[PDB]
């Protein structure tokens, strides 16, 4: 599915992401653009072998188990290609875990060079 903004952003804030540990809706949604245009299919190969899975692009390497990443860990519980659903629960719930885990939102490469220190809040404009 590729999702429109206020879509994205209305299902977002269902799944409790507005303000989820002080980040505000804007800044999830702005990641969401530039890490997979808003294409829950998306997939990118890394380097060191892993893969990054879904609108938030979710490493292999900890968070997910796709078969084909040796002596990686599974930190989310799930199926890698879970992460690749119309239904953005599983995709939600493992980045609660990931933005809880010391560093952040500087986790993902795009927000921090991309939404960082910007207006986010124009991410979230015009929607209901
Ligand atoms: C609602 C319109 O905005 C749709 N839009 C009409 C044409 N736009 C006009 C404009 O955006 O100023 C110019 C191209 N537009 C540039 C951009 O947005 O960055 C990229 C394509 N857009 C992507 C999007 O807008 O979500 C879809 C088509
Ligand atoms: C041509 C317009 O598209 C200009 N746009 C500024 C005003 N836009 C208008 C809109 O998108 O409706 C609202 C904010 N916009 C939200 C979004 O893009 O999803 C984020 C910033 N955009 C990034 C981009 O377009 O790729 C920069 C250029
Ligand atoms: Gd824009």
């Amino acid at each position: 599915k590729v999702f429109g903004r206020c879509e994205l952003a209305a299902a977002m804030k269902r799944h409790g992401l507005d303000n989820y540990r002080g980040y505000s809706l804007g800044n999830w949604v702005c990641a969401a653009k530039f890490e997979s245009n808003f294409n829950t299919q998306a997939t990118n190969r890394n380097t060191d072998g892993s893969t990054d899975y879904g609108i938030l692009q979710i490493n292999s390497r900890w968070w997910c188990n796709d078969g084909r990443t040796p002596g990686s860990r599974n930190l989310c519980n799930i199926p890698c290609s879970a992460l690749l659903s119309s239904d953005i629960t599983a995709s939600v719930n493992c980045a609660k875990k990931i933005v809880s885990d010391g560093n952040g939102m500087n986790a993902w490469v795009a927000w921090r060079n991309r939404c960082k220190g910007t207006d986010v809040q124009a991410w979230i404009r015009g929607c209901r």
